[PDB]
């Protein structure tokens, strides 16, 4: 069964323009598609769902109460150290609120890049070496792994990209070494529970 | 015109191809070698700068010798990527020689993965950087993406523009990781021994259109 699904949610802009509407309308329909995918994963026993929008967190932090009632653990991945400190504190508070939740873990990428993610772990090892706490030839895959995002969760089983492009676009790199990759032309606001189940079958047929 | 400078291929389907024919596996590998020659000639004749091949055998790579002379005669530059350091001195020495012989060539650059993994590739780059930090040459905070980029396999070649995987599975299987952050990914159900010039044209024209 699929334990950790990651989604590159692309197509909101193209959807709005096909509908003859401004870019803001596609965002609002995108956010409804987020709610539906989060609900569907939580009801189908997926352990972790990681969402990359291909700031906008301001929106979310009015849904945290609902997540928390639903037993969802919320985490933001990505470089938030330059966000304003009021947002950084609201991120911190939301993560602390839900940290003890034992249902679905929802990871929201916010200023995230796969290369950045690896580089941030390398910087950490680099400090250890400079402190004299670590030998260069003791650095292996297992050790680097312990310093990249999500290393405490089930490995990513399946990556879905909506919107028609066939690229990872510097979303997760280290983590997707063994993941099933599923590409669909459906635009993110139209991506629904049947589309999600479609992807879960491609994995079931691996 | 296709716009593609560096194509990487996960060559899968040799076992399935032989099974479909009622053959033992040594036959799929032989047909797979023929398809390698064909892809290499196709790339060299269609302006691609670099072609990087991942066989998804140890006796297969050893037999290369006849092959390296044919490469050289077609002005291909050969390089092996992967961890060759626990290979026998002897193999290691024929690798160096084969590289040295062809390193002046000006046509296609052909990279062959041998004991390669994406994760390993990143790890070896990180170790090069950690050595420099330990000898006091490098500060932890000067380490950025461009710098780690300069230490992974193939950094001196054009970025990988297109990854092709034959054989039907939709995964990277710990082939390139760092290097494919922006690459076009093209999956075909065609098995590797059947993948021919028109399938390769098809993948290039798909990259051009996308
Ligand atoms: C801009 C992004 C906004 C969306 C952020 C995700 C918030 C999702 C809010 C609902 O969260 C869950 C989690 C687990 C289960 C359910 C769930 O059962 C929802 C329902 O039954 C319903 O909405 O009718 C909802
Ligand atoms: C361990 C390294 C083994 C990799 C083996 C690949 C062998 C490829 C040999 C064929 O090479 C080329 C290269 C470029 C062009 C051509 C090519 O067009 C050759 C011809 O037209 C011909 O020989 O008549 C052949
Ligand atoms: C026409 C000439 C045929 C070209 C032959 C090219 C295939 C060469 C492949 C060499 O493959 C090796 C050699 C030694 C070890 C490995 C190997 O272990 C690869 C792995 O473990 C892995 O990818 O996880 C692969």
């Amino acid at each position: 069964g699929c334990r950790h699904v990651a989604i590159i949610m692309d197509g909101n802009g193209r959807w709005a323009k096909k509908q003859g509407k401004i870019r803001a309308f596609g965002h609002k329909a995108g956010a409804k598609s987020v709610r539906r995918a989060v609900s569907f994963a939580a009801n189908n026993g997926i352990e972790a769902l990681t969402l990359y929008a291909f700031l906008f967190v301001w929106a979310l932090d009015s849904e945290v109460k609902s997540l928390h009632r639903h037993n969802v653990r919320l985490r933001i991945i990505g470089d938030t150290s330059r966000f304003n400190s009021r947002l950084q504190e609201r991120i911190r508070k939301s993560e602390a609120l839900t940290a003890g939740n034992t249902g679905l873990t929802l990871n929201i990428a916010a200023n995230y890049g796969g290369r950045w993610d690896i580089v941030q772990g390398v910087r950490q090892l680099a400090e250890k070496v400079q402190q004299g706490n670590l030998q260069p030839d003791q650095i292996d895959e297992e050790m680097l792994n312990q310093h990249v995002c999500m290393h405490e969760l089930a490995p990513v089983d399946l990556v879905i990209r909506t919107g028609g492009e066939h690229r990872i676009s510097n979303f997760l790199l280290w983590q997707i070494a063994y993941a099933e990759l599923y590409f669909t032309d459906v635009l993110w606001p139209d991506f629904d529970e049947q589309d999600f189940e479609g992807a879960l079958n491609a994995f079931a047929n691996r």
